[PDB]
């Protein structure tokens, strides 16, 4: 007995897809089948069902599907984030996980704190002027992941301009409806598509960039020493090959910029709507205090509760990434065949009233480590690779923003909390501007 099948196609065209999927749980329960595109796919809409699949049945769902764009972005192969579950993939992830956790065990804090301070200095240029803060956070987060992957040469040969441009374009093209439409309806591959040709030209570099940096790290590399994440990964390689390192850097770079930047932007808009919270956060910092290190963190309980709420209420990767069943299994008492694609609806799951009371409301006080955790980063074998670095950025950036600045609306009106309807992969807010006034 398979999970119940909701009628229709293509439910993709629904305005707020994760919220549309949540609405279907009323009639069909937390777990059901439906036609996303032309394909039959099962969707999970509660923490209990997601954790049963990903945490309890670890290996059973761990896999990835392989539609055309997965192949197109890694022709030379082989990707981590889109790679299927295998023994070699596990070794792949283990290694890059070690580069983030041990390779930059030190550095990770100082590099983050140095670049956010440059960001704050850059914001002091023209106080009380309308700022495109989306683009500013994007430059900050991209800089951070670049410096940690590639090292000193980035602003030294002054490479952030070109690297930012490239990284932005790669994700911009891939996540567009053209390109993504070939994945859901395979036969449109033979159709003419401006988008695919734009994507191929955007893969050449990123590949030129990552390869140039790969070879530059290989010369000047000292065995036993590591200045960045690439130095680390190169020395754990040569069945894991340098091609694994290449794609691992790509996954770090693209996975690490727009995700943390949009989460930061979400926190901003939420803060703007709740001057009650911003003030309470300004009062908390001024009592600990000249930076408040990540080591402390617990000394600011409402800030961690606020961060957790933004992650809970606006998870930047709302439908995670698609999972593929590796062997015949079950979720919630229903038979789940091998090869079946699974969508963990993370945004919908966080909106469960049974787990979180008054669920559509922004309420940091709810987390004052108080009961029941969200999963903006997912869970199980496919957990976000960059979570530890992500949570550090959110702490350091917002902690250094709230002291030294007061967030004010750009216009006389408030910027909408409503995320734009046709989102692919990343949950983006409507383009807004902010006013930063010194002393907060
Ligand atoms: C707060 C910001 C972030 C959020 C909410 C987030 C969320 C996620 C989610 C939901 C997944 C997929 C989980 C699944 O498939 O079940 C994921 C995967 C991934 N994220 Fe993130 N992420 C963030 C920041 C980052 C950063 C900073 C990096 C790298 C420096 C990164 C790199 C990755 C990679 C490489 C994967 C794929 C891992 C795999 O397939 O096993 N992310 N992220
Ligand atoms: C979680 C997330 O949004 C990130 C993490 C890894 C990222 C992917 C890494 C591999 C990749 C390479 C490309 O050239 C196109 C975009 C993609 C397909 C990336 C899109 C965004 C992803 C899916």
């Amino acid at each position: 007995k398979l999970p119940p099948l909701a009628p229709g196609f293509l439910h993709l065209l629904q305005p707020d897809l994760p919220i549309y999927l949540l609405g279907l749980t009323q009639k069909f329960g937390p777990i059901y089948r439906l036609h996303l595109g032309l394909q039959d796919v099962v969707v999970l809409n509660s923490k209990r069902t997601i954790e049963e699949a990903m945490v309890k049945k670890w290996a059973d769902f761990a896999g990835r599907p392989e539609p055309l764009t997965y192949k197109l972005v890694s022709r030379n192969y082989p990707d981590l984030s889109l790679g299927d579950y295998s023994l070699l993939w596990k070794a792949h992830k283990k290694l890059t996980r070690s580069a983030l956790l041990l390779g930059i065990r030190d550095s990770m804090e100082p590099v983050v704190e140095q670049l956010t301070q440059e960001f704050c200095e850059r914001m002091r240029a023209q106080p009380g002027t309308p700022v495109a803060i989306e683009e500013e956070f994007s430059l900050l987060t991209c800089s951070i992941i670049c410096y940690l992957t590639f090292g000193d040469k980035i602003k030294d040969d002054n490479l952030m301009p070109a690297y930012y441009k490239c990284i932005q374009e790669v994700l911009k093209t891939w996540s567009h409806w053209s390109i993504q439409i070939v994945d859901v309806i395979p036969f449109l591959r033979f159709f003419p598509n401006p988008g695919l040709r734009r994507l191929k030209q955007a893969i050449e570099k990123r590949d030129h960039i990552v390869e140039m940096q790969l070879r530059q790290h290989k010369e000047s590399l000292v065995a036993g020493q590591w200045r960045d994440m690439m130095d680390y990964m190169l020395q754990g390689v040569a069945q894991l090959l340098e091609g694994h390192v290449h794609m691992a850097a790509v996954d770090l770079l693209i996975g690490g910029t727009e995700t943390t930047a949009n989460t930061l932007s979400w926190a901003v808009v939420f803060l703007l709507h709740h001057p009650e919270i911003q003030q309470r956060l300004q009062e908390e910092l001024d009592h600990e205090l000249s930076r408040v290190p990540y080591k402390d963190r617990a000394r600011l309980p409402l800030l961690n509760a606020t961060i957790a709420e933004v992650l809970r209420l606006r998870p930047v990767v709302p439908l995670a990434l698609p999972h593929r069943t590796t062997r015949p299994s079950s979720i919630s008492g229903y038979d789940i065949p091998e090869g079946t694609v699974i969508i963990p609806n993370l945004q919908g799951a966080h909106l469960d009233e049974t787990v979180w009371e008054r669920p559509h409301e922004f309420w940091p006080d709810r987390f004052l480590g108080k009961n029941s955790r969200a999963l903006a980063f997912g869970c199980g074998a496919r957990v976000c690779l960059g979570e530890p670095l992500a949570r550090l950025e959110l702490f350091v950036v917002l902690t250094r923003l709230l002291q030294a600045f007061t967030l004010l609306p750009s216009g006389d009106a408030l910027p909408s909390l409503q995320p734009l309807p046709h989102c692919s992969v990343i949950l983006k807010m409507q383009p807004f501007q902010v006013r930063l006034q010194p002393r907060g």
